[PDB]
C-alpha cells in the first residue's frame, strides 16, 4: 500500500467507528487504522521528496504517526473493555492530528 | 477557580505566546495554561449539569483536558529546548483540541 492508499483506510475507518453499535467494532477498524499509520510512516510524502531522508522535516513527519498510534492504542484499551462510548470518543482525538500534519505536509 | 475563569486564562495566554519573543516567555505563559486546564477538568460544565460523573459525557469532557494538557506539556518541552517558534505552532495547534471539546460542551 502507498501513502494515499494507507491514507484512505484512514479516512473510512473514522467513519466506521463513528458509526459503530459495539466496541468490538470500533476495535476492529482502529487494528486497520494502526497497520495503516505505520506503513504511511515509511512513506516519503510529495511534500518532502527532494529533500533529505534524515531531514528534521522527515523525523518530524514520522513522529506525527507514533502520536497517532499512540491515540489508537489508548481507543483500543477502551474498545477492548467493550467502552464503546468511550472509544468513540478517544478515536474522535485522532481528527486534529490528521488535521496538524496535513498543514504541514499534505 | 471557576470553569470560565479556567477558560479566560487559557484564551488570554495562547494571545501571550503568540506575541511572545523568547523561550521564558512562552513557558511562563504555558506553565498558567496547564495549571487552568487541570483545575477545568475538575468542573461540570453547565450543559452537563444533567449528568452523571461515569456518563459518556462527563468521561469525554474530563478526556479532552488529559489531551489537552498533554499537547501543553509537548510545547513546554519545546520551549524548554528554546525552540521558540515551534513552541508557538505547537500552541497554536492547541486550538483543535479546545475547539473540539467546545463542540460537544460549550
Ligand atoms: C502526517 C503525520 C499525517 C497524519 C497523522 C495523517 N495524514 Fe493524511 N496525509 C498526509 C500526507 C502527507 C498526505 C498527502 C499524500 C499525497 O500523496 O499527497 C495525506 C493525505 C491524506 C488524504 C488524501 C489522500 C490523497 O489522495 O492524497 C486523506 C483522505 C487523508 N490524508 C486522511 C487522513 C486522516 C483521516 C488522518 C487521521 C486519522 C490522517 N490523514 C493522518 C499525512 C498525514
Ligand atoms: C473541554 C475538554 C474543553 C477544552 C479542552 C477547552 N475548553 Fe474552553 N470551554 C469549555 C466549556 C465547557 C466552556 C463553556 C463554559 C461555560 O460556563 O459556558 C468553554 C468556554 C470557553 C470560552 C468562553 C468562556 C465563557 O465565558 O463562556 C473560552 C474563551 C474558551 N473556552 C477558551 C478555550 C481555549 C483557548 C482552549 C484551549 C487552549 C479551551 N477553551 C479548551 C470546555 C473546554
Ligand atoms: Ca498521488
Ligand atoms: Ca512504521
Ligand atoms: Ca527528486
Ligand atoms: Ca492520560
Ligand atoms: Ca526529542
Ligand atoms: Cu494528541
Amino acid at each position: 500500500a502507498d501513502l494515499e492508499d494507507n491514507m484512505e483506510t484512514l479516512n473510512d475507518n473514522l467513519k466506521v467507528i463513528e458509526k459503530a453499535d459495539n466496541a468490538a467494532q470500533v476495535k476492529d477498524a482502529l487494528t486497520k487504522m494502526r497497520a495503516a499509520a505505520l506503513d504511511a510512516q515509511k512513506a516519503t510524502p510529495p511534500k518532502l521528496e527532494d529533500k533529505s531522508p534524515d531531514s528534521p522535516e522527515m523525523w518530524h513527519f514520522r513522529a506525527g504517526f507514533d502520536h497517532l498510534v499512540g491515540h489508537i492504542d489508548d481507543a483500543l484499551k477502551l474498545a477492548n473493555e467493550g467502552k464503546v462510548k468511550e472509544a468513540q470518543a478517544a478515536a474522535e482525538q485522532l481528527k486534529c492530528h490528521c488535521n496538524h500534519c496535513h498543514q504541514h505536509y499534505r
